[PDB]
């Protein structure tokens, strides 16, 4: 039996491709889909983070809708301490990116019983009072719930629904007062701290960038984060404001715009143009729009990102049941697989790693599913259709990238080795979707961390001095990639790899492609 | 904004089709994917069943893994009572099918105990421990177990929630709260239990007496297992559809011979994802649905599709995408198990499957699907496939609001459904069982004709076509002056729908 | 019998265009029916009644009367002979073939004057010499190697310095070096002997000659009196030219088909508006290859045929298809290839000019077109072609298209031997032909002109019904279907127990064939 679904790869039609998928065709060792993990109470110790990294985490997401600056600064330091504990073996060291996820124009509840991790059970049919009175900001419980949108009474009426925590709990407004709402719990569930609140259709008036957003973005720059996940982006102008806040000092921080309401979907094209990448933020998106339409938004957005070559993240509830169970549901296995098949560069865990009982198992499960689904992609058709979509561009690096991926298909190469400093050369390869892993070797450590945003880029940090002869410096870096792929089991001596390098030090892209045997 | 994802429908590539998907393009009213609901404590009252029918339930599944014949007979009676309460109005009456899901060669065990990781547990076949099960000695009813498990292999208990490794003397690899009569899987074991036990024969014969429409047969491993079920159902049960459940490695490996012998297939993902690595289930699901689509045989996607709605009135984001992707994959029907059998929100679960299916149905890439289906069957020159293809082709070209099919065996309508129009297929039949079994097929909206046969063939055809016209208007599938494709027999003995017309709605 | 190779059906099953080509099989036998219409220019070699009887038996569907030469009396007699020869077969309604009459107009022309006053004198033009073109009528009988008069008074408004002027069917070519108000100083690029009263071509110019000459206006009215079926309209450059021809034909000629001849750069550039206004197109490769560089003609041919195929409007490939058969009983290998590639390109009809008007082998030329066309028709890649035609027309939701697409699709799936189409205007059968079944389309009609005009469409085999209308509609439909059944059996298109697709109207008033049946041949 051909490994890597290579019998399905040769199919002529999509139907035949599907009919050839074979549970006994082994996937390869390399896993191309980036894994992004929300770090919080369950996952922020140095010891757990070491195991997260070993289980496959590539990006640590800090959610600034929770915690304080000091809380997230300590989480981040632990991420970097854990990451650097593997630096004593540069062949095995994995770069780990740090992402800051913004509050944005959102509504949040307060602290249950003065704690960011406390919860209470709401009973169906019980009464629950919402108050605006800051005396209760840190004193929420099963009777009294505070939230931070001072104008809420002007946008809801008796009979309105108030949804808490991505639609988990629905509250029906029964009475209104000057700074309170008396509601009835329409369905039971557990209410925790600082939960999002959605009032779908209602005219919530909040700025693209709040004063708290400005302080969090500035903290991101101070902390040297690699990327910002900008919540509730609704138009290109919002991205521009975020980029302005990040300023000259933060000019290389990637802005990933989160699509999570109707307007972000309807203005998607201008948002993508202005952003460095996209998150399909299904948590909010699936209570802001009809839940049966989210999959339409997801495949549209992933496809248009693939077309532009810009990273796209699929997020939220992918393995939700694993918050409490050590194995996922069948719908959850299917969801991760299909997001990889849709074309997502990265997949993400939220509660599964931030607060659940099985954070390592959730990471490990995303790793296993992603590898299976990567082999089950229909690469030959995908490449043809991406090439068609980009054909107005005659860009030279795109040409090198398409030529290299094409060669990698024909000779079934075990990897593409790319030498890159800004990352661009490796990004353009990733965009044309080889099945083999892309080992990107860079002396730019931030380039290495940000590469996790792209399907199939396995970044490697070169810490050696720059050799006097350009040809020897190229070889030193190619040989580093060679030793990494051997150590990771991506290939062995005598396999064939594609190697992308710059011809001269002054080439500003990898204009040189070789097929070489592994030494 | 064109409705029904029609902009995406005209794309040239799959990538472009996805990039054109539009949350503001409204789906049509008709919903083509059959909805199968397991009936249990939460849903077996006559009053709840009526709402299940209103909410979109097409097939009532009785799970014989549990409950007595008396229990299930009463469930079936209530299903029929709720169904017939709508028979007053023949224009609005929905036929509802009854399916019997066999127990099969299950392995079960004999309050609560706790098994903890690393603890050593002994698996006894000594019947004295049949009811003396604790965290040290566990009794299971598979008495050939020790001949089929090697040392070191894994033993899975309780829906896969616990794991053990044979050192039977075993070590708990990951433990939990252990109960009575819990499911047990031996993946990578060549389980020799018979596909049909004496209990299964009792249940199958009971299904024949209860006039069920279809059997979902558990743990089918080979064509011979299907043949044995067919044998048991016998001559009296000969028109009962056999749906083979694929739920272990051998069933996947031998899938082609199983499909050949079966009337249809269930992807039984619950057990399947215990028997094989859970990360491989989607490969099996897509392979099986695709191969059923090629053959034109019904395929059901099953298990945990909306699992969280057992306790919550709205589903997770993964559950939404799972239902949608099963429809895009090609499943004829989707199923609910605990969500309707015992959960807190059975009506909402049914309604959510209805809502997601309609959206996903519009998002199918019909032009390419048709081409590829036509390609895969091109060695066949069958006349009714030719009528079906020409009719679906015509329905794409003029954006017909429906295909009306007069059928008595259902065969003409099944061949239309196999080529996957986007418009609903209103199948008018006088054969009540044909009407109920048609729910197994994507897009067939069965309509039972109770009128006597007219002396004049032309007039009897007109009577049945006008009944479909009235149904479709009442249900909002079309209105006067829309266009429909109508498929009939030219003469009483024609043998299939050899006549196709484009007809305006009156 | 799955091992018997017929109709290139193994190549039909290929997945790619390359694999389809790799599967073409000289030992895969074609069917009897030949779908590409054959248009023959009638002339001194083919004009007699007895020769025309043999032309019809060899495969002629359309007789082309070329009004560039001959008087009205001459053409009346040719037309008369065509109808005598056609009707001599009318005693067997099962075998009778309708035969259309086409009028091909002379059209507007540009001509030079007399060399030294003499119809027979010539001068040598030398490459690099200077030659002045003048409009001064003083020189119209005094042309020579220094002064050439021509009769197109607006020539200086439509050409410029650097423009080419071609003389005598492209024999001589001239480059404008200087332009005055009523003269052109040219240099000879390609020399030759220049005679009297020769044709002139202006490559790339927007020639503003009228759409029809005064001779054309009289010829067109004559054609209405002669009851011609179609007009091949010369030198069509824009939609306005088509409308003018339509105006002249007027109310009495409103059912005559107008086929626009594309002959020069402007007509290719404005093709889309010409197509919309026309009933069909002729790729007039002779004059087109004078007007545009000959190595570009195949581009225009494949473009025009493709765009006609997309619209469902008839297209003719014309000129020098079997040229060497003017003098030889067998064609060259390039000629066999040319005919076959025109059919693969999508042409509804192919045409003979000199080969039938004046050559030594008119019957052999007709027979060879029939043979090649049958072979190339099976070698089409119908599955891909139908998919691409359906894609191109998908903005139309037209009901008759839907029936035609469904009917052709069914005919592919069950390898039907024919489609039977009952039609009065032709429209229902035209829509079926548009979607390119491999099986012949037997179109039964009571309208004799519909039957003759149907030859413009690939695959339509028209059949005239002469039986009185039956009072019961079902009986009248059955009568016509059974006639198609007897025609197809007599011609060997099918035999008892083969399957055919049958397109009829459900009721007398249905307006198109809204009813499709798969039917066994009785
Ligand atoms: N930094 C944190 N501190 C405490 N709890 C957190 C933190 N990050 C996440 N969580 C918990 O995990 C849940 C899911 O994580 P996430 O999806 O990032 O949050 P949300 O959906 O609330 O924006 C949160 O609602 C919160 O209960
Ligand atoms: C549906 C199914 C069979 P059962 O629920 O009877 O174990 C499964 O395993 O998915
Ligand atoms: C037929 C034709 C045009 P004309 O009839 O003007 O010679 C041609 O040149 O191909
Ligand atoms: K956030
Ligand atoms: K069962
Ligand atoms: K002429
Ligand atoms: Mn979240
Ligand atoms: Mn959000
Ligand atoms: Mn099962
Ligand atoms: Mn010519
Ligand atoms: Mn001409």
């Amino acid at each position: 039996i051909q490994t890597q679904q290579l019998h399905a790869a040769m199919a002529d039609t999509f139907l035949e491709h599907m009919c050839r998928l074979d549970i006994d065709s082994a996937p390869i060792t390399a896993r191309n889909t980036g894994i992004i993990c929300t770090i919080g109470p369950a996952s922020r110790s140095v010891e757990t983070l070491k195991e997260m990294i070993k289980s496959g985490m590539n990006v640590a997401r800090m959610n600034f809708s929770h915690g304080t600056h000091e809380y997230h600064a300590e989480t981040i330091k632990n991420v970097r301490t854990a990451t650097e504990s593997f630096a004593s073996d540069p062949i095995l060291y994995r770069p780990v990116a740090v992402a800051l996820d913004t509050k944005g124009p959102e509504i949040r509840t307060g602290l249950i019983k003065g704690s960011g991790t406390a919860e209470v059970e709401l009973k169906k049919g019980a009464t629950l009072k919402i108050t605006l009175d800051n005396a209760y900001m840190e004193k929420c419980d099963e009777n009294i719930l505070w939230l931070d949108y001072k104008n809420i009474c002007k946008v809801v009426d008796v009979g309105s629904k108030v949804y808490v925590d991505d639609g988990l709990i629905s509250l029906q407004v029964k009475q209104k007062g000057p700074d309170f709402l008396v509601t009835e719990v329409e369905n039971g569930g557990f209410l925790g701290s600082k939960k999002g609140v959605n009032l779908p259709g209602a005219a919530v008036d909040l700025p693209a960038v709040s004063e708290k957003d400005i302080q969090d973005l500035k903290f991101g720059v101070e902390q040297d984060v690699d990327m910002v996940f900008a919540s509730f982006i609704r138009k290109a102008a919002d991205v521009h404001e975020v980029r302005k806040i990040l300023g000259e000092k933060g000019k290389n921080i990637k802005i990933i715009s989160k699509i999570e309401n109707h307007e972000g979907v309807r203005r998607f094209d201008e948002i993508l143009e202005a952003s460095d990448g996209i998150m399909v933020a299904r948590g909010d998106l699936g209570i802001e729009i009809p839940a049966e339409k989210v999959f339409l938004a997801q495949k549209m957005i992933i496809g248009r990102c693939n077309r532009a070559g810009k990273p796209v993240i699929c997020a939220t509830q992918m393995l939700e049941s694993m918050i409490k169970k050590p194995r996922p549901t069948r719908a959850e296995g299917s969801d991760v697989a299909n997001a990889v098949l849709d074309g997502a560069d990265c997949i993400m865990l939220s509660g599964e790693t931030a607060k659940g009982d099985y954070p390592l198992e959730a990471v490990r499960m995303q790793h296993l599913i992603a590898r299976e689904a990567e082999a089950a992609m229909f690469h030959r058709k995908l490449f043809e259709e991406l090439a068609r979509a980009s054909s107005h561009s005659t860009d030279l690096m795109e040409a090198m990238a398409m030529g290299s991926v094409e060669a990698s298909y024909k000779c079934l190469a075990a990897a593409l080795i790319v030498l890159t400093e800004s990352g661009r050369s490796a990004h353009q390869v990733a965009r044309y979707r080889p099945r083999a892993p892309i080992i990107a070797v860079t002396r730019n450590h931030q380039t290495a961390r940000q590469a996790h945003l792209y399907r199939g880029i396995f970044p490697v940090v070169c810490k050696d001095p720059v050799q006097e002869a350009w040809a020897e410096d190229v070889d030193l870096r190619v040989n580093l990639a060679m030793n990494v792929g051997k150590a990771r089991g991506f290939f062995k001596k005598g396999d064939v790899v594609i190697v992308l390098t710059g011809w001269r030090p002054g080439s500003g892209f990898t204009n040189t492609m070789r097929v070489v045997p592994v030494p």
